[PDB]
């Protein structure tokens, strides 16, 4: 079923697994084709009718439905020794990491109007129950003719719960305090953190932290002019105990939240 029913083009990176650009036959919406192999899946689950699938299926299952800001799956088959995930392919995008890389550090408006947006989608996720565990730039696409951001790789996910997490397979320069010294962290806190991590880098085209003991210490460097209002809020993220950080409602409220942009005009404005 699957050979026949999608046309198979360019591959589009690795790898979290390959990924081949993709057009559906039945007509001719571009899609994205990911392939995962068996023996590297850790992480498995099941689904509503009870099939043993990797867990990535199930969050992105959680997640696809209706809108929003996450690149949606659209389906997915077994094969006898890999996976293979159909999903939404915007046309044309570039990732964020790609994205700052080539302009640098954005401005204030911009980067409100994109860190925004991952709030939306971050919050989406929390609530299908889902949480994403790598949120930084490359897992970022962003949708430049629409001005409209995308989450897209769930291969670290977990479901969400209130408990301790104990394991944790993303990026370490984007892990918590609390993970490096005691191997132990929440979902939503630690999620904050890298939200935190996330919106320095958008201000200052680069991460505050590269080893180890600089996370610990929590103390961040400005190598670019940021508002008064911007460096509080990345402050109050990356704030060394976990109870100490925002919640998602607070950093939402943050004056340096106001005022943002929707997409269109953050595409006419910034990307066109
Ligand atoms: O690299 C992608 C990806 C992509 O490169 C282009 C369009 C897309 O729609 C995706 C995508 O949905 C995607 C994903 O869900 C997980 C891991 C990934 O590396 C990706």
């Amino acid at each position: 079923p699957l050979e026949s029913q999608y046309q198979v083009g360019p591959l589009l990176g690795s790898g979290f697994g390959s990924v081949y650009s993709g057009i559906r036959v039945s007509d001719n919406l571009p899609v994205a084709i990911k392939h995962v192999e068996k023996d590297r899946i850790s992480d498995w689950g099941e689904l509503p009718n009870g099939t043993r699938v990797p867990m990535e299926v199930v969050l992105l299952k959680k997640v696809s439905s209706g809108f929003s800001g996450v690149i949606r799956l659209l389906d997915w088959f077994e094969r006898p020794d890999s996976f293979v995930l159909i999903l939404e392919r915007p046309e044309p995008v570039q990732d964020l990491f790609d994205f700052i890389t080539e302009r640098g550090a954005l401005q204030e408006e911009l980067a409100r109007s994109f860190f925004w947006q991952v709030l939306e989608a971050v919050r989406h996720c929390h609530n299908c129950g889902v949480l994403h565990r790598d949120i930084k730039d490359e897992n970022i696409l962003i949708d430049l003719n629409r001005g409209e951001l995308k989450l897209i790789d769930f291969g670290s996910g977990a479901l969400l719960k209130d408990t301790v997490y104990t394991d944790f397979d993303g990026t370490r320069v984007y892990s918590p305090p609390e993970w490096i010294r005691y191997h132990r962290y929440h979902g939503r806190s630690a999620a904050v953190w890298s939200l935190g991590i996330l919106l320095y880098d958008m201000v200052c085209g680069d991460i505050p932290f590269e080893h180890d003991e600089e996370i610990i210490r929590g103390q961040v460097f400005f190598r670019q002019r940021v508002s008064s209002e911007c460096q509080h809020l990345i402050r109050w993220c990356l704030a060394l105990r976990p109870s100490d950080r925002p919640t998602f409602e607070e950093i939402q409220n943050h004056p340096w939240m106001q005022d943002v942009l929707l997409p269109q005009e953050t595409a006419e404005i910034h990307l066109h």
